[PDB]
Protein backbone atom coordinates (compact mmCIF):
# COMPACT_ATOMS: atom_id res chain seq x y z
CA UNK A 1 0.00 0.00 0.00
CA UNK A 2 1.51 3.37 -1.02
CA UNK A 3 0.53 6.94 -0.37
CA UNK A 4 -2.49 8.34 1.52
CA UNK A 5 -4.00 11.38 -0.13
CA UNK A 6 -7.03 13.67 0.11
CA UNK A 7 -8.51 15.27 -2.99
CA UNK A 8 -11.14 18.04 -2.93
CA UNK A 9 -12.44 20.93 -4.99
CA UNK A 10 -13.22 23.94 -2.79
CA UNK A 11 -14.65 27.44 -3.35
CA UNK A 12 -13.03 30.56 -1.91
CA UNK A 13 -15.32 30.45 1.17
CA UNK A 14 -14.24 26.81 1.83
CA UNK A 15 -17.37 25.30 0.29
CA UNK A 16 -17.44 21.72 -1.07
CA UNK A 17 -21.14 20.83 -1.24
CA UNK A 18 -24.68 22.19 -1.42
CA UNK A 19 -27.95 20.29 -1.17
CA UNK A 20 -26.11 17.09 -2.07
CA UNK A 21 -24.34 18.37 -5.14
CA UNK A 22 -21.30 20.61 -5.76
CA UNK A 23 -21.77 24.38 -5.02
CA UNK A 24 -20.88 25.22 -8.62
CA UNK A 25 -22.18 24.00 -12.05
CA UNK A 26 -20.37 20.91 -13.37
CA UNK A 27 -16.79 21.51 -14.55
CA UNK A 28 -16.04 18.47 -16.88
CA UNK A 29 -12.33 18.97 -16.82
CA UNK A 30 -12.24 19.23 -13.05
CA UNK A 31 -14.06 15.91 -12.85
CA UNK A 32 -11.71 14.60 -15.49
CA UNK A 33 -8.73 15.60 -13.36
CA UNK A 34 -10.28 13.98 -10.31
CA UNK A 35 -10.84 10.78 -12.21
CA UNK A 36 -7.31 10.76 -13.66
CA UNK A 37 -5.57 11.51 -10.37
CA UNK A 38 -7.56 9.02 -8.38
CA UNK A 39 -7.37 6.23 -11.05
CA UNK A 40 -3.72 6.44 -12.07
CA UNK A 41 -1.51 3.92 -10.15
CA UNK A 42 2.33 4.31 -10.10
CA UNK A 43 2.69 0.49 -9.92
CA UNK A 44 1.02 -1.41 -12.85
CA UNK A 45 -1.15 -4.47 -12.02
CA UNK A 46 -2.18 -2.54 -8.88
CA UNK A 47 -5.28 -0.42 -8.12
CA UNK A 48 -6.01 2.71 -6.13
CA UNK A 49 -8.56 2.63 -3.17
CA UNK A 50 -11.08 5.56 -2.91
CA UNK A 51 -12.58 6.15 0.51
CA UNK A 52 -15.74 8.28 0.84
CA UNK A 53 -18.57 8.99 3.20
CA UNK A 54 -22.11 7.81 2.59
CA UNK A 55 -23.44 11.19 1.40
CA UNK A 56 -20.57 11.52 -1.05
CA UNK A 57 -21.33 8.19 -2.49
CA UNK A 58 -24.93 9.04 -3.18
CA UNK A 59 -23.99 12.45 -4.53
CA UNK A 60 -22.05 10.75 -7.42
CA UNK A 61 -24.29 10.22 -10.49
CA UNK A 62 -25.36 6.54 -10.56
CA UNK A 63 -23.84 6.12 -14.01
CA UNK A 64 -20.42 7.04 -12.54
CA UNK A 65 -20.78 4.62 -9.55
CA UNK A 66 -18.66 2.83 -8.69
CA UNK A 67 -15.86 5.12 -9.67
CA UNK A 68 -14.48 2.88 -12.38
CA UNK A 69 -10.94 1.41 -12.21
CA UNK A 70 -10.78 1.99 -8.46
CA UNK A 71 -11.71 0.04 -5.38
CA UNK A 72 -14.70 1.94 -3.90
CA UNK A 73 -15.01 1.98 -0.23
CA UNK A 74 -17.85 3.72 1.59
CA UNK A 75 -17.85 4.79 5.28
CA UNK A 76 -21.07 4.34 7.24
CA UNK A 77 -22.16 3.10 10.62
CA UNK A 78 -25.92 2.83 9.63
CA UNK A 79 -25.44 0.71 6.55
CA UNK A 80 -25.19 -3.02 7.06
CA UNK A 81 -23.60 -3.78 3.64
CA UNK A 82 -21.87 -1.84 0.87
CA UNK A 83 -24.36 0.10 -1.28
CA UNK A 84 -25.39 -1.25 -4.75
CA UNK A 85 -22.29 -0.93 -6.91
CA UNK A 86 -19.82 -0.15 -4.06
CA UNK A 87 -17.17 -2.77 -2.91
CA UNK A 88 -16.38 -2.33 0.64
CA UNK A 89 -18.09 -0.81 3.58
CA UNK A 90 -16.27 0.34 6.68
CA UNK A 91 -17.35 1.76 10.00
CA UNK A 92 -14.38 4.13 10.64
CA UNK A 93 -11.47 5.68 8.86
CA UNK A 94 -9.14 3.50 11.00
CA UNK A 95 -11.06 0.41 9.96
CA UNK A 96 -10.84 1.23 6.31
CA UNK A 97 -7.09 1.87 6.58
CA UNK A 98 -6.51 -1.18 8.83
CA UNK A 99 -8.56 -3.04 6.14
CA UNK A 100 -5.84 -2.11 3.63
CA UNK A 101 -3.46 -4.11 5.89
CA UNK A 102 -5.43 -7.37 5.28
CA UNK A 103 -3.51 -9.83 2.97
CA UNK A 104 -6.25 -9.63 0.32
CA UNK A 105 -6.04 -5.78 0.01
CA UNK A 106 -2.42 -5.04 0.96
CA UNK A 107 -0.84 -6.32 -2.23
CA UNK A 108 -3.57 -5.06 -4.64
CA UNK A 109 -3.83 -1.37 -3.48
CA UNK A 110 -1.32 1.42 -4.61
CA UNK A 111 -2.65 4.93 -3.46
CA UNK A 112 -5.43 5.48 -0.98
CA UNK A 113 -7.53 8.54 -1.99
CA UNK A 114 -9.98 10.19 0.52
CA UNK A 115 -12.48 11.86 -1.72
CA UNK A 116 -14.84 13.36 0.91
CA UNK A 117 -16.76 14.63 2.79
CA UNK A 118 -15.93 16.97 5.55
CA UNK A 119 -15.54 14.64 8.50
CA UNK A 120 -13.33 12.08 6.71
CA UNK A 121 -11.13 14.90 5.49
CA UNK A 122 -10.84 16.49 8.96
CA UNK A 123 -9.81 13.21 10.60
CA UNK A 124 -7.24 12.30 7.98
CA UNK A 125 -5.86 15.89 7.97
CA UNK A 126 -5.30 15.98 11.63
CA UNK A 127 -3.87 12.54 11.96
CA UNK A 128 -0.03 12.29 12.25
CA UNK A 129 1.83 10.96 9.21
CA UNK A 130 2.65 11.64 5.60
CA UNK A 131 -0.38 13.03 3.76
CA UNK A 132 -0.85 15.03 0.59
CA UNK A 133 -3.88 17.22 -0.21
CA UNK A 134 -4.82 17.74 -3.83
CA UNK A 135 -6.86 20.83 -3.65
CA UNK A 136 -8.64 22.50 -6.61
CA UNK A 137 -9.23 26.13 -5.79
CA UNK A 138 -12.49 27.24 -7.31
CA UNK A 139 -11.72 30.97 -7.51
CA UNK A 140 -14.99 32.46 -6.32
CA UNK A 141 -17.51 32.26 -3.55
CA UNK A 142 -20.34 29.81 -3.86
CA UNK A 143 -23.24 29.21 -1.54
CA UNK A 144 -22.40 26.06 0.39
CA UNK A 145 -23.69 23.89 3.19
CA UNK A 146 -20.67 21.60 3.57
CA UNK A 147 -17.09 22.92 4.01
CA UNK A 148 -13.55 21.79 3.80
CA UNK A 149 -11.63 21.74 7.10
CA UNK A 150 -8.88 24.28 7.83
CA UNK A 151 -5.58 23.63 6.16
CA UNK A 152 -2.86 24.39 8.77
CA UNK A 153 -0.12 25.97 6.63
CA UNK A 154 2.41 25.54 9.43
CA UNK A 155 2.09 21.74 8.71
CA UNK A 156 0.90 21.60 5.08
CA UNK A 157 3.35 23.01 2.56
CA UNK A 158 2.01 24.17 -0.80
CA UNK A 159 4.24 22.56 -3.43
CA UNK A 160 5.58 24.67 -6.25
CA UNK A 161 4.89 21.97 -8.86
CA UNK A 162 3.80 18.32 -9.07
CA UNK A 163 4.03 15.78 -11.95
CA UNK A 164 0.80 15.43 -13.90
CA UNK A 165 -0.81 18.48 -12.24
CA UNK A 166 -1.32 21.52 -14.39
CA UNK A 167 -0.12 24.46 -12.57
CA UNK A 168 -1.72 27.44 -14.03
CA UNK A 169 -5.24 28.91 -14.00
CA UNK A 170 -7.99 27.06 -15.78
CA UNK A 171 -11.45 28.15 -16.75
CA UNK A 172 -14.63 26.31 -17.65
CA UNK A 173 -18.14 27.82 -17.85
CA UNK A 174 -16.68 31.20 -16.88
CA UNK A 175 -15.29 29.85 -13.56
CA UNK A 176 -11.55 30.09 -12.99
CA UNK A 177 -9.87 27.39 -10.95
CA UNK A 178 -6.36 26.27 -10.04
CA UNK A 179 -4.88 22.79 -9.08
CA UNK A 180 -2.70 22.81 -5.85
CA UNK A 181 -0.89 20.05 -3.97
CA UNK A 182 -0.05 20.29 -0.27
CA UNK A 183 2.11 17.89 1.70
CA UNK A 184 2.70 17.30 5.42
CA UNK A 185 4.80 14.81 7.22
CA UNK A 186 4.48 14.69 10.98
N1 LIG B 1 -16.15 19.54 -3.77
C1 LIG B 1 -15.69 18.24 -3.56
O1 LIG B 1 -14.47 17.98 -3.67
C2 LIG B 1 -16.52 17.31 -2.94
C3 LIG B 1 -17.84 17.59 -2.70
N2 LIG B 1 -18.70 16.70 -2.01
C4 LIG B 1 -20.01 17.20 -1.67
O2 LIG B 1 -19.92 17.49 -0.38
C5 LIG B 1 -20.96 16.99 0.43
C6 LIG B 1 -20.41 15.71 1.27
O3 LIG B 1 -21.07 15.87 2.38
P1 LIG B 1 -20.76 15.38 3.76
O4 LIG B 1 -21.98 15.71 4.49
O5 LIG B 1 -19.51 15.94 4.22
O6 LIG B 1 -20.81 13.81 3.79
P2 LIG B 1 -19.99 12.42 3.71
O7 LIG B 1 -19.69 11.96 2.43
O8 LIG B 1 -18.93 12.60 4.71
O9 LIG B 1 -21.14 11.49 4.35
C7 LIG B 1 -21.46 11.65 5.72
C8 LIG B 1 -21.91 10.27 6.20
O10 LIG B 1 -20.88 9.32 5.90
C9 LIG B 1 -20.70 8.40 7.08
N3 LIG B 1 -19.31 8.91 7.48
C10 LIG B 1 -18.54 10.00 7.34
N4 LIG B 1 -17.34 9.78 7.91
C11 LIG B 1 -17.38 8.55 8.44
C12 LIG B 1 -16.46 7.86 9.21
N5 LIG B 1 -15.22 8.36 9.45
N6 LIG B 1 -16.78 6.65 9.60
C13 LIG B 1 -18.05 6.08 9.32
N7 LIG B 1 -19.01 6.77 8.59
C14 LIG B 1 -18.63 8.03 8.22
C15 LIG B 1 -21.84 8.80 8.08
O11 LIG B 1 -22.95 8.03 7.65
P3 LIG B 1 -23.74 7.12 8.66
O12 LIG B 1 -24.66 8.10 9.29
O13 LIG B 1 -24.52 6.18 7.81
O14 LIG B 1 -22.80 6.58 9.72
C16 LIG B 1 -22.13 10.27 7.68
O15 LIG B 1 -23.44 10.66 8.04
C17 LIG B 1 -22.10 16.65 -0.61
O16 LIG B 1 -22.81 17.86 -1.09
C18 LIG B 1 -21.20 16.25 -1.75
O17 LIG B 1 -21.74 16.34 -3.03
C19 LIG B 1 -18.25 15.42 -1.47
C20 LIG B 1 -16.92 15.12 -1.79
C21 LIG B 1 -16.01 16.05 -2.45
C1 LIG C 1 -15.77 13.24 -5.31
C2 LIG C 1 -15.37 14.37 -6.31
C3 LIG C 1 -16.12 14.52 -7.44
S1 LIG C 1 -17.54 13.47 -7.94
C4 LIG C 1 -18.74 14.19 -7.57
C5 LIG C 1 -19.87 14.53 -8.28
C6 LIG C 1 -21.02 15.24 -7.99
C7 LIG C 1 -21.07 15.61 -6.66
F1 LIG C 1 -22.25 16.32 -6.21
C8 LIG C 1 -20.03 15.28 -5.78
C9 LIG C 1 -18.90 14.59 -6.24
F2 LIG C 1 -18.27 14.60 -5.08
S2 LIG C 1 -15.60 15.81 -8.40
C10 LIG C 1 -14.20 16.05 -7.38
N1 LIG C 1 -13.24 16.98 -7.56
C11 LIG C 1 -12.21 17.01 -6.71
N2 LIG C 1 -11.24 17.83 -6.95
N3 LIG C 1 -12.13 16.27 -5.57
C12 LIG C 1 -13.17 15.45 -5.40
N4 LIG C 1 -13.08 14.70 -4.24
C13 LIG C 1 -14.24 15.25 -6.26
Amino acid sequence: VGSLNCIVAVSQNMGIGKNGDLPWPPLRNEFRYFQRMTTTSSVEGKQNLVIMGKKTWFSIPEKNRPLKGRINLVLSRELKEPPQGAHFLSRSLDDALKLTEQPELANKVDMVWIVGGSSVYKEAMNHPGHLKLFVTRIMQDFESDTFFPEIDLEKYKLLPEYPGVLSDVQEEKGIKYKFEVYEKND
